[PDB]
């Protein structure tokens, strides 16, 4: 199982290559593409790490070395313009090599980046729906975090679902379904706006020195070892991620996916909500599906 970087010299992709060195299940394979011209040598870098996971890395304008039987690519490559073309050309540059691979979109705007990528692969006439993932789960660990930190719980024990969009006022975290932990009005609101503003609290604490990057490449490197896992044919992954579904709030929508060997195998409900959850969700459809439009505008 072969796992393709996109955007692997930058701050996001190569703390994401560095865990996926280490964690990668045995036999795997890694190869990192980067328009800078570090990037062969971040791979010879990684390669020293004794782990078995084959890794090579490649420059260059053109990614199809990188590509190759590759069967998960993740996207962390990247002012929205610059962004929203870079990803056009490289989801372009996917449905050339490897129509089959699971793409996992990392770079922002997610909520726009993943309908900029669904419409390029309509045009290849290679897109399954199954197959394209919009990588919300900074939201998720964030969450995780937070309530850990407010509840008094060890932060690897509790998983709070997150469902909608991967910004502002579309994340929403579904705080009423945390097991065993029960909130307060006041502490759902608090929370809630940390999370909707946690890329903030990074950008600030910066000063100036950009946005999230280790963590991003934590949640990131947790999607990726979640679908190469599921497409190795393990059972019972699920994961929260920004995928085209139903369409019952949005075309496309973040909410709980089961995982298989080709994907998505089954798209979860979201459950029950809590007055205050079904307002905010709600509330932010109309800027979710105007992020929805503006992606699908820049491709047509
Ligand atoms: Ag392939
Ligand atoms: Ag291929
Ligand atoms: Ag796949
Ligand atoms: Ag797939
Ligand atoms: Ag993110
Ligand atoms: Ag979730
Ligand atoms: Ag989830």
């Amino acid at each position: 199982m072969k796992v393709a970087v996109l955007g692997a010299a930058g701050g996001i992709g190569q703390a994401l290559a560095l865990l996926l060195k280490t964690q990668l299940p045995s036999g795997s394979e890694l190869s990192l593409y980067d328009i800078a011209p570090v990037t062969p040598g971040v791979a010879v870098d990684l390669s020293h790490i004794p782990t078995a996971v084959k890794i090579k890395g490649f420059s260059g304008e053109d990614a199809t070395p990188a590509l190759e039987g590759a069967d998960v690519v993740l996207i962390s490559a990247g002012l929205f313009n610059v962004n929203a073309g870079i990803v056009k050309n490289l989801v372009q540059q996917v449905a050339k090599t490897c129509p089959k691979a699971c793409i996992g979109i990392i770079t922002n705007p997610v909520n726009t980046t993943v309908a900029i990528a669904a419409e390029v692969l309509k045009k290849a006439g290679v897109y399954d729906k199954n197959k394209l993932f919009g990588v919300t789960t900074l939201d998720i660990i964030r969450s995780n975090t937070f309530v850990a930190e407010l509840k008094g719980k060890q932060p690897g024990e509790v998983e709070v679902p997150v469902i909608g969009g991967h910004s502002g006022v579309t994340i929403l975290p579904l705080l009423s379904q945390v097991p065993g932990v029960s909130f307060t009005e006041q502490e759902v609101a608090d929370l809630t706006k940390r999370i909707q503003n946690a890329g903030t609290e990074v950008v600030e604490a910066k000063a100036g020195g950009g946005s999230a990057t280790l963590s991003m490449g934590q949640a990131a490197a947790r999607f990726g070892l979640s679908l190469v896992r599921a497409l190795q044919g393990e059972q019972g992954v699920v994961e929260c991620a920004y995928v085209e579904g139903d369409g019952q709030y949005a075309r496309f929508f973040s909410q709980p996916l089961l995982l298989g060997k080709n994907g998505v195998e089954e798209r979860k409900s979201i459950g029950t909500l809590s007055a205050f959850e079904q307002n905010a969700l709600e509330g932010m459809l109309d800027t979710l599906k105007k992020d929805i439009a503006l992606g699908q505008e820049f491709v047509n």
